[PDB]
């Protein structure tokens, strides 16, 4: 029949909206020339945006495979079937003992709605402190402000790294003992060792509690086995999706059936309808897409090569005498004690992104006040993925030191308050010439 | 020194996944989807979704971040806030806008927490009546959204005509004390008094709170009564009739209520969320960009002239219909006419290609066996159907609701039976036919 056509625009963002696509092209053009030490950005690639951008995200698909509200939900079915699959192979694990849901928007999202499940409101969780290296949604408040709905939704008490970073599993115990919570949280954003898995769960049963592993920040390690196990162990285990295991922004809760049966069950219910309503069948795609990746000798080699390059990274820079927290790492992460130069974290963050290198100040044991910290740390799932290897981590470490002492320079010349200091960045030329040399190095690296 | 990093395409590198990703885009091709809620994204948000701005961590808010390197996600969340408040016809020393909430369900617990906190008393719409879970939804077994755990919620209901009652949402308000009284519904064919809401809030200090996610479109278009000129928070989704990718938008009146904006903006992050999506942000940017032309006025138009067309059609061939009518893109039919279930016409009319949804009826007690069917015209609009087509919809509907009446005759009432019948059925088997030689013939975004 005649034809009228349909009410939409289907040209390119460039022609369609110049002014965000030039944003936009800005955004992975300032990437390409910077080096990422963000211990939680990675790289996506050409599949994972693929399915993110794919139109599967058009259907409605509230509730789950087979017991779904609205029909013409086959292929929606079949897809997020073959995630559970992959997930769970992706771990080593068995669809007899353990179940996976993979619904949640993004990590916190899982790691609410997985507590919730497990403890009501006004329930009792325990997780590390955030300065410590914990997440948000481990239980976090400060002072009178409960900060994190996981402090405000529960009844939280928040443990400890002792002296030299290590969690005290003495400590542990203590507060398990006294305020005696429904879930003990571990697997933290900050922490540069493994995670003592068999120790929790101990403790856990003394107090016959659940034992909860957020593994979003060593998840490849885990299914790579570079690092222990907590699947052996724990009761639930959440990861995101993105950071180490460079899929889409997602998150996955797997949870122990045979210890726990019938806890598939709360633990669905709490992510729809209790939170959520449809899911995003692209993040899902796109995280099934992803997991296969994972389940590959290509991604063992990956993730072996960051676990390579951030103990390279750690020698070089203890062999520079800088003072590490732990004194080296287990793992992709290093938190550099910055105490010895006279020298703030947040300091050393304005100095590396004024020269292209991005990092994060960070906490060493010894900061009480989260207000001034006094550590930075690094990370190197980004720039393995870019192609760096063992022998690149001596110009990162040239870099970070020669950063760390143009740091002491302006304070001294500027002055010790962030926001004059923070001015003898903008017209120095010390700064251009370290830029440049930055610039240089990473626009030469593999981007994805 | 090569990247350790696989770039190749889907086809290639996972053959298994692109099969039923294109085995989703031909369904989809070959549907004549009904689903009010469901819409088609262009070229463009899609392009967005997948732009690699979601590897940055934002934690934060423009120039109030975390960490550093978002000097370009700062331009476009703020771009995003223009564009925004821009495509409501409000403004920035009148309102606020948050840009994080990864979808509407997130949008509504994160704002409703900003404004009452733990066990706050909010009051909504009942689920059977077309209030979203979110809205405080509680069965009597269980509490089933979390907006009836965490907040205390009570339910109000529409009449037996379908309509919301005014003054039952008023006596209601009136015993509750709420702090928090939301509007805005998921199958509700009318519009909605907002004055009225806003009279029933002062006269009980509560917070007037707008979801206007099935809606949204209209209003920006002034199509239909707008929530802006008298409501505390406005909530949507920027997917749905508002055809932009999956997030949401929290809207704060900062003048009906000075420092809302820490309470929204902190409810968010850190409260609830982490590092927002920034691919999200940006197609939700992108997106409120073509809602304030000219062509995306002229298409909220045609979706509510499609709805109104096919209500007349609908009512031409004697269906029953809640309200008699609708004011929007969405009808709900009263199947009891023809002792038939919601349930049952929906398996019928996805066996023939037909997407729609059962739907309750104010007679009905349950979500379980409801007596009626929901469409909405959002996506057929989209895809270039007028008010002349509505007629093929109509006849068609018409039959399903026919062969509905048959099937139960001949397998017997219980779904399950039922179900049995629609397989190998040749009179199916033919509507199969006619639906998608109709459906693969329409543009497909
Ligand atoms: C980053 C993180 C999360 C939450 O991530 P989102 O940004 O909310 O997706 C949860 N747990 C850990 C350990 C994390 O590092
Ligand atoms: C669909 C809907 C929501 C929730 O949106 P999701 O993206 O599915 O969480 C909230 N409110 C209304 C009115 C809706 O129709």
């Amino acid at each position: 029949h005649p034809f009228t056509p349909g009410m939409f625009n289907n040209d390119p963002l460039q022609k369609y909206d110049k002014e965000l696509f030039d944003l936009l092209e800005k955004e992975k053009n300032r990437q390409i020339e910077t080096i990422n030490l963000i211990a939680s950005e990675n790289l996506t690639n050409t599949a994972v945006r693929e399915c993110l951008g794919d139109r599967i995200s058009n259907k409605y698909s509230e509730g789950y495979p087979h017991k779904r509200y609205y029909g013409g939900n086959d292929y929606v079915d079949k897809i997020e079937e073959l995630c559970y699959k992959r997930a769970l192979e992706a771990f080593n694990v068995s669809e007899e003992e353990w179940g996976v849901n993979v619904q949640p928007l993004s990590g916190s999202a899982a790691n609410v709605q997985a507590l919730y499940a497990l403890v009501g409101v006004k329930g009792k969780i325990m997780g590390m402190h955030l300065c410590s290296g914990g997440h948000l949604t481990h239980g976090f408040f400060d002072e009178k402000k409960k900060v994190s709905i996981t402090s405000d939704l529960f009844e939280s008490k928040l443990y400890k790294c002792n002296s030299e970073g290590y969690v005290d599993m003495e400590s542990v115990r203590n507060l398990a003992l006294s305020f005696q919570p429904k879930v003990i949280i571990c697997g933290y954003t900050s922490y540069p060792r493994d995670i003592d898995y068999k120790g929790f769960r101990e403790i856990c049963d003394e107090v016959n509690a659940y034992l909860f592993a957020d593994i979003s920040h060593i998840s490849s390690f885990v299914a790579c086995n570079l690092l222990n196990n907590p699947f052996t162990y724990a009761d639930v285990v959440t990861t995101t999706t993105h950071k180490i295991l460079r899929g889409p922004r997602s998150a996955l809760i797997f949870f122990n059936k045979k210890r726990n049966p019938g806890i598939d069950q709360k633990i669905n219910s709490s992510v729809f309808p209790s939170f959520q309503g449809g899911p995003h069948n692209n993040k899902i795609a796109a995280v099934a897409c992803q997991l296969k990746e994972v389940n590959t000798p290509e991604f063992k080699e990956y993730t072996k090569q960051v676990l390579l390059n951030s103990k390279a990274l750690a020698e070089c820079l203890l062999k520079r005498n800088l003072d590490l927290v732990t004194n080296g790492t287990d793992n992709h992460l290093i938190v550099v004690d910055l105490r010895k130069y006279n020298i703030t974290g947040s300091k050393l963050q304005e100095t590396c992104n004024a020269i292209n290198i991005a990092l994060n100040k960070n906490t060493i044991p010894s900061d009480v006040d989260c207000v001034s910290p006094s550590g930075i740390r690094i990370g190197t799932p980004a720039l393995t993925t870019r192609g760096c290897k063992e022998k690149d981590m001596e110009f990162i470490a040239d870099m970070l030191l020669k950063a760390i002492l143009l740091t002491d320079e302006l304070q001294q010349k500027y002055g010790k308050k962030l926001v004059d200091f923070k001015k003898g960045l903008v017209n120095n030329p010390k700064i251009d010439e370290l830029k440049k040399e930055v610039v240089q190095w990473a626009k030469n690296l593999p981007f994805a």
